[PDB]
């Protein structure tokens, strides 16, 4: 095993298959240590859960400080935090993953190259290289800083994410809101006025499909 895994593939090959709650180490340091949920069984596992939505329980209309620190339950709904990705992307070549589930139906998205910037570039998303069944709904949202009511379109759909004018993506949504632009959106999937039951987007390396 590897003593200080920066990310859930460095924690999976320590031989931990089961998903849940792991200690990362943020540049492999002892000393930045952070309580991550790996989902360890989808597409080959070790993945760093950074978002989940699956009940409407945990409020997403949060702050521009809520958002750089992270929020929720790990086990449940949360948001990793955005100054948590900037520093896990920049240990290397991430990919995202996307998995989207509403009533029984499941679709996906992978796109090959995904990073966040730090807080002088407002978090700014990288995302290239899609594969998936969900449609390529974050192409409109590359290269787009992150925004919160504080920091409009935050204000207007009462959410957070790397908007533009304004979302095709919008998985910090109002939970269960079908009205139009307002919920847990994937447009390519289900549209404007669909708010998904269950979302979640993860990240491990690129290369590990390979390692
Ligand atoms: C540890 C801590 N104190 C204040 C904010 N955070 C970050 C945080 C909170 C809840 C869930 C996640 C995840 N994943 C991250």
């Amino acid at each position: 095993s590897m003593p200080f895994p920066k990310d859930c593939s460095q924690a999976m090959l320590n031989g931990d298959t089961t998903s849940g709650l792991y200690t990362i180490y943020l540049n492999g340091d002892k000393a930045q240590a952070l309580e991550v949920f790996c989902d360890m069984t989808s597409d080959g596992g070790g993945w760093i859960v950074f978002l989940r939505r699956k009940n409407g329980r945990e409020n997403f209309y949060q702050n521009w400080k809520a958002y750089a620190a992270g929020f929720g339950d790990r086990r449940e709904e949360f948001w990793l935090g955005l100054d948590n990705l900037n520093k896990i992307t920049a240990q290397g070549q991430y990919e995202l993953r996307v998995d989207l589930r509403d009533h029984g139906e499941t679709a996906f998205a992978v796109y090959d190259k995904f990073s966040v910037g730090d807080a002088k570039t407002r978090y700014k998303l990288k995302v290239e290289g899609y594969s998936g069944t969900a449609g390529d709904s974050m192409a409109y949202h590359n290269g787009r800083s992150f925004s919160t009511f504080d920091k409009n379109c935050a204000l207007s759909y009462k959410g957070a994410f790397w908007y533009r004018n304004c979302h095709r993506v919008n998985l910090m949504g109002r939970y269960g809101d079908n009205n139009h632009s307002q919920g847990v959106n994937w447009f390519h999937w289900k549209g404007h006025e669909h708010s998904i039951q269950f979302a979640e987007m993860k990240l491990r390396p690129s290369n590990f499909r390979n390692l």
